[PDB]
């Protein structure tokens, strides 16, 4: 598949799957001026995405653009800290330790370590997101986890593995899921392809409940 | 055999010396282990090299509260913060209950990071850093010295590879279950004792070994 | 595929391979009494090996058999320290630490840090034998390594790349490799074939001396 | 710029800090480095932490023969034990040859071990392992303290991150090569100094990273 590494005057955020559609093509590669058009188009192509979620996701998206009212959002409008960015990332620094929007091998090697399988399936996710928490939680003293960013981790786990794997199954190769973070590119050459039967709004909402049941923190926990 | 204990039957936080007590390995009752006991049991039950088992009993009579006393009961063993410490994988931290009795919320956060039919080393890591960071998060009297992580370590290093396989490094997530919530060895599934004795280098290696796979902050206690 | 674990009164031995066929039952699952016809239709169906290059395997087998001038072998027979087993085994503890017949975990660790990516090519097998050789050079106060031994240890690292991977390109996928050693299995359901073009011994002899220019020993080493 | 070094242009045994003699970053015959101009060359070329420049510039200074000295020149830093050791990546064993120059020989064992196009921590580590295997099996003088051990975990962090990514822990091959080979930077290869200063702490971090993936014998020295 055709990829290209961002250049100097390309911009990239803090989502890997966003970062990757736009290495790809799937969105502007530059990073620059996604329209709603552009992104309820683009997930339904690289992804297979419901128009539903990608036009909410779309909704969320704008929020982050500093123009009032903006219909369009830009990769790096996306990363400034405690908007839609959030502490207890995967694969990025807390805003307090670093840049936010990069990836980081020393975080995503944490986060790994909970993948112990072959197969990812909603138990080794939710401890991998249980562990991250408690790790910014016990570590970062500017920690903040609102009620709307721990749905936003949530629904980040959820996505990672039913859009690269099957949410029929609730479960998605290893390989896949590390290709991704590490390589900001589809999984197309160890046999990814998009899912047949488009994931819903209500599927992912559904599923996100599931992950927060399977998750092990402190009852006083946001 | 296995008998329960009943209610002169004292017991204390180890799920496997519990164990050899309903076995008879150890004396029922509980009480008054000397170290011919321990080092007969723990060959007997298990294979652990005789070395390890005297070093161990040596552990133990430290809580005793007798001074220079050669012999402890399982509940000496229960005192916190001697050789019992928090962030234990079935037992509530003293702060909130008896750190001695088994307990099935605390082990169902434990088992979670069981993720197979076959715990490995990175679980056993995994399942040890989970319970170290909830302890520290939740609460407010939470310890662990440099000694206690040691502890902590050596109790990973010995449900795996005292109840499975030191050469694999690996054991029946079954095998372990069953240990914690009967506290009688896993024999109907199939377990038999070892058949190359633990020596006290291998378990200090292994011990290493689980450190270097956990996931703890930078600046939390090392062993 | 069909494959069952050995039980009490089965036996195997030090070579991850002929241990993988007894489960499979391509010899004997028992592990004993194994004939040259056996040995030279099992290489054949499972591998495709060379004739010749099984024949001169069996004729190395029988050599261990107690029984002088024996026209068989059981896979025991094999494991007898410094015979055809040797020190720095890739997986096997030296003789001197453990029984040198079962997987070591510990010992593999050490071996698979060397295969720095998904596919293993003759340099990182090459320096995965070195580091071996090394490690039990300065731990194993006992450590031999004969000529032969030296020869043995080439023959199955050359083996292990390109029997279960490509005597053409030299490389082998690492999961099939990891999956054979770890499991005792043939990585069938990773996708794994044996070969079209069968090995033959001067394949084999041409490229155990690739992985030995590829080595760097100790200029005083056997 | 770019001058190679003449016959009155002293170098030593630093990769690196040779490279930014030759640039003019440092004197360009490497003599008479004080604070000051440590801490702006590492500045200016690599992005370096103040911080860390000067803590650097301390330990450089002890290699100066003179007592109460505030600089050193780069030949200081040949002399064997003090900073410089064995187990070089690019450099022989004092006992064998001059322990200053680059040696082509004792590369090309390093560079084994560095399997793709980009070397990564693990592969940093196993070439770092084998060297020092390598200088404990041949050499019948081959000393490696603690200090000796924190050094070339050091050493290893410096040419994967500051030539390459902190953040990824990643480094292109190539550029590394470069460095070693013509102790010139590898700005024809579009090598660009980091964003975001390395600090002592991340070092530090880092240096522990290594140390966990490589695999020499349990008894071998520890950093
Ligand atoms: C317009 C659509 C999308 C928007 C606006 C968006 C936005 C974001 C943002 C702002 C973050 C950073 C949160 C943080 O970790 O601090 C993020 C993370 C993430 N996104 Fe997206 N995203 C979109 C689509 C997707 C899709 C389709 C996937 C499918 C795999 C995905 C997977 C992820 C994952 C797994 C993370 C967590 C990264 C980590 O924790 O290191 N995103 N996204
Ligand atoms: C004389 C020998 C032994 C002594 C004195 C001893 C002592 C103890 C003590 C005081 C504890 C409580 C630590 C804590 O969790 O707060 C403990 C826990 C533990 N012991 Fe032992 N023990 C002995 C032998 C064994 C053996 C042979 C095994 C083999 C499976 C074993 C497995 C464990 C495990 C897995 C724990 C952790 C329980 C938990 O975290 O919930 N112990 N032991
Ligand atoms: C009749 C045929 C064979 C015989 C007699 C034989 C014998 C042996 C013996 C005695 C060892 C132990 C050497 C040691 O590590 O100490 C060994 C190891 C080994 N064998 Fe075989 N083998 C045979 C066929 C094969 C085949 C077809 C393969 C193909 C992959 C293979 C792969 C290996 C490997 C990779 C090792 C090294 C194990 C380690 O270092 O941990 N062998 N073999
Ligand atoms: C004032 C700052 C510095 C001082 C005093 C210093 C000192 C030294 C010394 C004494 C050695 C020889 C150790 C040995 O291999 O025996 C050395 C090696 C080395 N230095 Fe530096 N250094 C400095 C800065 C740097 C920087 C900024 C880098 C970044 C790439 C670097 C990279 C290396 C590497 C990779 C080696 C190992 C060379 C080898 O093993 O062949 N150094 N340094
Ligand atoms: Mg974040
Ligand atoms: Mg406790
Ligand atoms: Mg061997
Ligand atoms: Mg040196």
């Amino acid at each position: 598949a055709p990829w290209k590494a961002p250049g100097p005057d390309d911009v990239r955020g803090p989502c890997p799957m966003l970062n990757t559609l736009a290495n790809h093509g799937f969105l502007p590669h530059d990073g620059k001026n996604i329209d709603v058009n552009t992104t309820v188009n683009a997930l339904s192509s690289a992804l297979n995405l419901d128009d539903e979620l990608s036009r909410d996701l779309h909704t969320f998206a704008v929020t982050t653009n500093p123009q009032p009212n903006a219909t369009w959002f830009s990769l790096n409008h996306l990363s400034r800290h405690n908007v839609l960015e959030h502490d207890a990332s995967l694969s990025r620094q807390d805003a307090y330790f670093g840049p936010p929007d990069v990836f980081n091998a020393a975080v995503f090697n944490e986060t790994k370590a909970y993948w112990t399988g072959d197969i990812i399936n909603f138990q080794m996710a939710a401890n991998a997101l249980t562990a991250r928490l408690m790790t910014s939680n016990l570590t970062n003293p500017e920690f903040s986890m609102s009620q709307l960013g721990r749905g936003f981790g949530l629904g980040e786990t959820v996505c990672y593995v039913t859009i690269l794997g099957s949410k029929e199954t609730r479960t998605v190769p290893k390989a896949f899921v590390e290709y991704l973070f590490e390589n900001e590119r589809l999984p197309y050459e160890l046999g990814f392809k998009k899912m047949k039967s488009a994931l819903t709004e209500d599927e992912l909402t559904t599923m996100m409940g599931e992950i927060y049941s399977l998750q092990h923190l402190p009852e006083s926990f946001t």
